[PDB]
């Protein structure tokens, strides 16, 4: 029997920390969670729920008659998301058999432990450790400290209704999830969601103010074109969380409209070396002069690093002043995936 009702002595209010964390810059580290451009992110805005009244009876049952947690592995699509999930509503035909629904949740990994809910005003949770004693209860959030590594609580605003958002990371072993009622009386609020193994991955954008591909290149009277090694940004995460941050893009914004350098130039090509990599690539104009140069596919791992930059300048056919030069800059953006409930909230 799983004892819900009965407070513990063990129990101790819990607090809910993310860390302060700052993107810096100044003028290699893989992703431990497997995270890349090819990654989907997640948006609470996005988060849909079934109308389905019965969708929990939809899940198959262990032979003990749990329902088995969902598992979110480096989601490359919305079907990923689908069959990570677990949802259903309280007010279902299957609630008053044994007054809850009743999941098995296993954590094998530090990097998979976290249980990431979603629950509307009338549904509470229930966390039990593999001998059925509870360890966690989300009515004042009360638990057994020993069996977190972390704990996060917020509200979101998740298909039209306030949810309270709660994400967690649990010690290694064998847990019973169960969703109970508040009051059995009440007109709303019944449905639950829960998605375990990674935390949610989150989009996050930052562009800094320092100048990269900033040059003035003065045509040499003899070369048809001519090259620039240009800045070098160094970007730094708080100590020991490098691994938490996923590169999935890089833009830079071309600030060089003003110089005007179609009059002598009859194209310029940028470069970027991305923090991922050692090699120099070639930065994809998204239309004509003065477009964004971006990296849509960069190698994955940390953001933390050195972008390195350069450019070449093709002078136009039948160039003749002595004068002649091209001034180049951009301003680096980072897209960039970061766990919920670890780095963002
Ligand atoms: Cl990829």
């Amino acid at each position: 029997h799983f004892n819900t009702e009965d407070n513990d002595t063990d129990l101790t209010l819990l607090q809910s920390k993310i860390a302060t964390e700052e993107v810096t810059c100044d003028f290699r580290v893989s992703n431990k969670y497997m995270w890349s451009a090819s990654t989907m992110e997640y948006n609470f805005s996005d988060q849909k729920w079934t109308s389905n009244t019965e969708i929990f009876s939809t899940y198959a049952k262990t032979s003990e008659g749990f329902v088995m947690s969902g598992f979110l592995l480096n989601p490359k699509g919305q079907s990923n998301y689908n069959s990570a999930l677990r949802e259903g509503y309280l007010n279902d035909s299957a609630y008053d058999e044994n007054q809850g629904h009743y999941y098995q949740c296993v954590v094998s990994d530090e990097d998979c432990n976290n249980i990431t809910f979603m629950l509307e005003s009338n549904v509470n949770v229930f966390i039990f450790d593999n001998d059925i004693n509870l360890i966690y209860r989300s009515s004042d959030e009360a638990g057994v400290t020993s069996y977190f590594d972390r704990y996060y609580s917020t509200t979101k605003t998740i298909a039209g209704t306030s949810n309270k958002v709660i994400s967690l990371g649990l010690i290694d072993g064998n847990y019973y999830i169960v969703f109970k009622v508040k009051d059995a009386t009440a007109t709303t609020g019944y449905h639950y969601g829960y998605y375990a193994g990674q935390p949610l991955p989150i989009a996050q954008t930052t562009t800094f103010s320092d100048l990269t591909h900033y040059t003035t290149i003065k045509w040499n009277r003899s070369s048809s074109s001519q090259s620039a090694s240009t800045q070098t940004l160094t970007i730094n995460c708080p100590s020991g969380s490098e691994d938490e941050y996923a590169l999935t893009g890089v833009k830079f914004s071309d600030k060089s409209k003003a110089f005007a350098n179609n009059t002598y130039a009859s194209s310029i090509d940028y470069y970027y070396t991305p923090a991922t990599a050692s090699y120099s690539k070639k930065l994809a104009q998204t239309g004509g002069w003065w477009s964004d140069l971006v990296d849509n596919n960069p190698p994955s791992g940390s953001i933390d690093g050195n972008y390195a930059t350069s450019v070449t300048v093709h002078w136009v056919s039948g160039i003749s002043y002595v004068n002649a030069s091209c001034t180049t800059m951009t301003q680096m953006t980072l897209d960039y995936l970061v766990p919920f409930g670890i780095i963002v909230g």
